[PDB]
């Protein structure tokens, strides 16, 4: 064993994975990082050796782009990975290559309300059956199970309300009754959940929220258990022409290295943030995992590892005027605006910014309430956001 | 009026759109380029001023984005552009926003593969009838349209016979008929083509072609003729996420300010190279719109402007071996390589590598014969690439 | 010979070289264009093969940089080019690495503004000893040279003047009396005067103008007659931290791919112009290399290839408060902003934005008059830009 | 107060610093990060109003790199800062700046290679008077202050060795004989010691290594105590033409939200590497700022905050040929290369790499062993850091 090899039958440990998965140093320069390949098209040799070099035309593969996928599948724990351009295009790409009419797929309730649009607004044209269920109880799911379910799609934490669903119990279900489980775990990272390990067939990350963590770029990942499901992705991602781009590949590759770090500063935050929130009088209610009145607290212990997440949420009290007078007097160093997972502190408010397509009826339905505050905990001193939000809330 | 103004009641000519169009100095600092929006979250005034600047998340809208989607459509001649990660995004929206089950969709029978490929396998699976005919007579339109169409896609010049359209009269036939006429002129750029003007409703661009020109960047563009249709492609592009990024879009912001003088020399180049070409004893046939033998040269002088392009295409004598033979042999400049309308000129052969997922019966069928050579010719010196040229067909 | 090869005994024709030069396809994976290695450090194999693969640390040389630096020295004709972040680098690497205390050098008057001020205000306090000397006349320089004359720095055309220098006669004076000739041809580019050709032995370029011709990147260059004055100039750029980044030299790599055809037309324009306003009865006088009266017309037509350039120079009449009131009155397309060489037309006053720290009465004396104005030739179409002008002259 | 607004009256913490300072939410479109401003010059509104929107050309200044000037002097506790394209090239600024014929500056003797070389050959041509001294004791700088000494140049933590400086006393020295004391803090950072807080006049750092963190770009940055010593920087940084671009300070000013927790995960590994090493059989010393045996350890507690640093240096038993075995067998996930500061570890001998251009004899004058080994450590897990010294160190 000489420089620049692995130590034979070591696994490396993980904060050495973020750092290191996916990349050796360049074999013709040694460049440390990964060179960027901004290039469209790549020379054959001849027309026998043509993919000799395993390269052709970046919609298709592209260096960079495979450096960051194969990153992401060891962080992950699946087969391999397939990167696209943002989140949403991930989550489309899984409900184009598994669904056909007639099928049923059902979906969590209070998923991502992207996630749901796309259901609603454009798949469901094609004779697709979706249906929004309760995924708190996997029993649930499995009751809901029809004969033509194809696809179980489960969130967790989900977006905006942090209900758990468990996804260990979820993918036995589904492995009994022969359904695809496709888990979206953005706000959790691998850090604190890999769904792959926990039974799933199909992980979609939206990138641009933890794996980025600096408000820097869009893209989506789709992290498959194995060959055969790998592959109908890559295939479909190549039709669909929905691929990132090698910039935004290279720089998640740089904001990966410090994924860990990140999420534990994040999230140490945002535990003294929700316990500052759940003494305060004039905070009707507090959603945080780690906080001890959770209501899925013991399923939180069971399938969180190291951390709660960065993301909490909050009902001021005295409605949504409350509320908004709140959102327009939380000052600097919060930032009033969509997206999460930054090393930037965000303060958003759903029923506005994020699900202002859905009925109000059916978005109290869901628990997005009146008063509800969605806050996504960065890196800054602690202090200074808790002052911010104890400000504003006097203002309230 | 001052300086930074341009003058009221004037339209600037066709270069100058292809400089400035769609940007105006920063208003911030005078910077002359548009800044690069790299950044995925837009901070909100207030809950009321929400969305009064104009952004909100970039998978929506981002400013660099909309630049060049400004420009774009000023110089192909639209109501708006929106701008995707790839052609083949651009293409795959428009058949998601505009067909539903029991539609049809006519499709030129010698369109780009990847076209072709989308529609076969994946959006038929949703009971879309997609039928390929031949466009070269605009009434084989007009006779195969159906009570359940809803789309005609035409592309000229075609990849990669170079087979001609008459997007006018087809037009014209789509007008009456209330059926969307969608024109991929890729092969042509704005410069030679502007189906808009011609009566289509809706253009698609592979802007990784001519657009961008250099090798550089992926990207697609739908320019609408309609407010109504804009909006369709808009909310559809925020639903499936593949928007351009906004690197991307600087690139090309950048790289389309000579697009007119590049066009120039590629056409210039092509049009000596074809001549050279048609009296090669190697060469079996010769296709290009700017040499007497053109099949279509009637429709070829009515419908490009200024230029007849970079593309050409030509047979050699013995088949398909002598065709690899050749390829294996052209020399540098020459790239061996998929993709086209670059500053590098590029050889391929559809057959055994674009247009290799096709039946050779079939592919026989749509003018791609055993010995045909796709050529995109670039802008280096014309002497080097004819005597490259020269030299491979002399080992055919 | 294969594909991928050169012709053997072919030198390739100089656009090919614009296009290709410094430029293989990448060996490890095809790809067309330079990867760009954004990246600090290089891993070495051992101790013993260190430097093995050619790299070890950015400042002191990278990959894409040396890929530029290859082309530049192909296009100029020299032995080695080393690339600076700026042009100003480049000539400051020169004045540190070939004066010393008691040396002497002479340098055109009518330099660059930059040049001017780095020698007087900075290199000035070594007690090295700038004497500013009328470049027109080449007896000037032969009678101007003192025993300790080390290095004589022309500059043609100059800016903002656009006064000639022969460089072939002041390159023979300078071999016979051993004496360094730098030569900074960046008003001219490679394409119209390459002062290597011609006896120079240094060429510095600022590549932000022309090189680059897009208004994107700052960057310079130092091409070298011999291995001795590049490894002396590699050396010391290594030592004062002021190399190209790899990023600037990609961007730099994309845009001399079209420096012929930019060049070919913003001259064009700028012949048309120049007669446009050689006629205009609010003009005073004209400067252009091309036009009839250029008062070194001779020297034009012998030094000059293809073209006499994108800059000009003219004077309205009515003395400052008429060319103040033209500047402020010219409209788009036109840009009010220093800089030179773009895609998009500029248009400077030199007492205001370049030569401000120049004493009026010096001012005066170079040429850099009253109502003088430098104009920068883009590639809008010319009728746009005569247009704005004839507007913007109604109103001084 | 409102959104947006930081509540006035209060200073944000440190942390909440590296993640705000010098960026607001762009005022045109909200983005949270600032743009890249990719552009080499701004129009202006007249001639009147010229630079009234700040900026006119990007080697004098550029917006993104004002926000980084920004951000860098709010850290360090500067009156403004200046940033470069290296560290170099912000060292030879100082030199450049402050030194002329005839003057003596001191430096420390076992300064960073790079500022040794740059002193020794290139500007004792111009007559200054280097002398190198032990800064370890303060009064061998009063002893060796000249009259005509101008800069007192010191570096802590010191490159190779680790020797430290006592920032204040030297400052009080320098305060007393009215001479510029700079700091080269590279090696320290400023969450571990700000030299401006103990009296420093200037401080460089090479943003390369710690700021930068991810081994992506190279940087440099000169941070003022004064308005005097800012202005004279500013100005002569235009005319060297050496500052930063835009691109690289859009890099930095998203790594540096991460210095924080970076540097306390590579501490924290640091501090577990030097105790492990302290205790190994094959090792001679081990040098490391937390571990008992460190000799200056009453200037480290009093001098460095929160942390020890993530560098740190050993010896190996042995001599040369043993630690060029231990080199040559260190495994991934340790990497064999220059530089320093980074997420990946790095080590390296720097009497075989970075000071061989040093003699062996004064090498052993200025502490660099034969045996010895300088170690960058990064963010991994300190098992497979640990793990793989243990396996190198078994071939020594
Ligand atoms: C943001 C998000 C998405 C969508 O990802 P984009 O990158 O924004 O397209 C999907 N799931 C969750 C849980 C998300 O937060
Ligand atoms: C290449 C191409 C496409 C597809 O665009 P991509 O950018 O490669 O996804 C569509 N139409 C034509 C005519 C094409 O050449
Ligand atoms: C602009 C210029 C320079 C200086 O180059 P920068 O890239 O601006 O540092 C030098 N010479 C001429 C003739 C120039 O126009
Ligand atoms: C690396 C370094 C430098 C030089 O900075 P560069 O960015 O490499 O030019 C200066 N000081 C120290 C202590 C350094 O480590
Ligand atoms: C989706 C809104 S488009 C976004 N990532 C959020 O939840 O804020
Ligand atoms: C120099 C001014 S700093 C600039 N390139 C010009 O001449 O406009």
């Amino acid at each position: 064993v000489k420089a620049g090899d692995w130590l034979p039958g070591f696994t490396p440990r993980e904060e050495t994975v973020y750092v290191h998965g996916g990349v050796e140093p360049d074999p013709l320069t040694g460049a440390i990082l990964p060179p960027i390949y901004q290039n469209t098209t790549f020379v054959q040799e001849s027309v026998e050796n043509y993919l000799s070099k395993g390269f052709s035309y970046s919609r298709t593969s592209n260096p960079t782009v495979l450096s960051l996928e194969k990153k992401i599948a060891e962080i992950e724990g699946g087969f391999g990975a397939c990167c696209f351009a943002t989140g949403m295009a991930a989550t489309v790409t899984i409900f184009s290559a598994f669904l056909a009419p007639g099928d049923h797929c059902l979906v969590t309730n209070c998923s991502y309300g992207g996630t749901n649009r796309c259901a609603r607004l454009h798949f469901s044209k094609y004779n697709i059956d979706f249906e929004f269920i309760d995924f708190r109880d996997p029993t649930n799911v499995e009751k809901a199970i029809r004969p033509q379910t194809k696809v179980v799609f489960s969130e967790s934490p989900c977006n905006p309300t942090l209900y758990l669903a468990d996804i260990e119990a979820i993918s036995q279900i589904c492995k009994e009754k022969k359904v695809l489980h496709v888990c979206d775990s953005t706000f959790a990272t691998p850090y604190m959940m890999r769904p792959l390990d926990l039974g799933a067939d199909i992980v979609v990350q939206s990138t641009t929220k933890y794996y980025d963590g600096h408000n820097c770029t869009l893209g989506g990942a789709v992290i498959s258990s194995t060959k055969e499901i790998h592959d109908k992705v890559f295939f479909l991602r190549n039709v669909m022409g929905n691929i990132m781009s090698a910039q935004t590949a290279f720089y998640t590759l740089l904001t990966l290295k410090t994924l860990p770090i990140r999420v534990e500063k994040q999230s140490a935050n945002a535990q003294k943030i929700a316990e500052f929130l759940s003494k305060h009088h004039k905070v009707e209610h507090v959603i945080y995992p780690g906080i001890p009145s959770f209501p899925q607290k013991e399923l939180a212990l069971k399938q969180h590892k190291n951390v709660h997440g960065g993301m909490l949420a909050f009902e001021v009290k005295g409605g949504t005027e409350a509320g908004i007078r709140m959102m327009n007097h939380v000052p600097r160093p919060w930032s009033l605006c969509e997206s999460l997972g930054a090393c930037e502190s965000i303060i958003t408010c759903p029923a506005v910014f994020t699900h202002a397509n859905m009925l109000r009826e059916d978005r109290l339905k869901v628990g997005i309430t009146d008063g509800f505050i969605r806050v996504s905990v960065g890196i800054e001193d602690v202090n200074d956001l808790i002052d911010g939000l104890d400000y504003a809330l006097s203002k309230a």
